[PDB]
């Protein structure tokens, strides 16, 4: 019964998921002055032209846009990664107000929201096997700030009224995730974890430096979703973010000088 409420939030997760206090937990604060430029990193390769979106689901914690990952259609390669990672889903974390919502922070700055594009390593054959491995997932993280509308986000915003409550889904075909990227693919990278239970330490994090701009109207529609199921007391889906975790014995590397 984990969540983001007064009594089941991140400070409680360690009781059911002791890895919550582990050596490679996410998210983290990115100290821009201590992150080292690594000239040996490669440009990231984001190959989304053949992406097949299928469905959008309110899972009670966020909403997931789900992809066909039954073959190598939408893949992330290069940068810090060895081999090929298949896009399985994306989701967001956001705040009750614009001054909070991101999971990663940049010099302790909180963004209004953060997009996670989740990919799994095809050398492990399926997602459930990949999450048992230290290099099993690659998550591309993109900050959202409030300003101009993001045109590529509006198809997502406009379906949210149809998946208001936990367990609701809707058909969501032909959505192009390239419309969610910023101009620059400059990034920071570090080894971490899932940011929700079960908090598995299986993620190569790749966090873009350049945020995307969304409008106030767009993020207000995220904040009208519900954590609760249909006919249950209304609990607005806001502040579904985990705060920064200790960095411990880890180095954040920058792709840019
Ligand atoms: N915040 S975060 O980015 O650290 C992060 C947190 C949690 C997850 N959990 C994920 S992607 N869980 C999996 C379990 C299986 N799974 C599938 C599998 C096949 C098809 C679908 N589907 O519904 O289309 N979903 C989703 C990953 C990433
Ligand atoms: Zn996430």
């Amino acid at each position: 019964h984990w969540g983001y409420g007064k009594h089941n939030g991140p400070e409680h997760w360690h009781k059911d998921f002791p890895i919550a206090k582990g050596e490679r937990q996410s998210p983290v604060d990115i100290d821009t002055h201590t992150a080292k430029y690594d000239p040996s990193l490669k440009p990231l390769s984001v190959s989304y032209d053949q992406a097949t979106s299928l469905r959008i689901l309110n899972n009670g914690h966020a909403f997931n846009v789900e992809f066909d990952d039954s073959q190598d259609k939408a893949v992330l390669k290069g940068g810090p990664l060895d081999g090929t990672y298949r896009l399985i889903q994306f989701h967001f974390h956001w705040g009750s107000l614009d001054g909070q919502g991101s999971e990663h922070t940049v010099d302790k700055k909180k963004y209004a929201a953060e997009l996670h594009l989740v990919h799994w390593n095809t050398k492990y054959g399926d997602f459930g096997k990949a999450v048992q491995q230290p290099d099993g997932l690659a998550v591309l993280g993109i900050f959202l700030k409030v300003g101009s509308a993001k045109p590529g986000l509006q198809k997502v915003v406009d379906v949210l009224d149809s998946i208001k409550t936990k367990g609701k889904s809707a058909d969501f075909t032909n959505f192009d995730p390239r419309g969610l990227l910023p101009e620059s693919l400059d990034y920071w990278t570090y080894p971490g974890s899932l940011t929700t239970p079960p908090l598995l330490e299986c993620v190569t994090w790749i966090v873009l430096k350049e945020p995307i701009s969304v409008s106030s109207e767009q993020v207000l529609k995220f904040r009208k979703l519900n954590f609760n199921g249909e006919g249950e007391p209304e609990e607005l889906m806001v502040d579904n973010w985990r705060p920064a975790q200790p960095l411990k014995n880890r180095q954040i590397k920058a792709s840019f000088k």
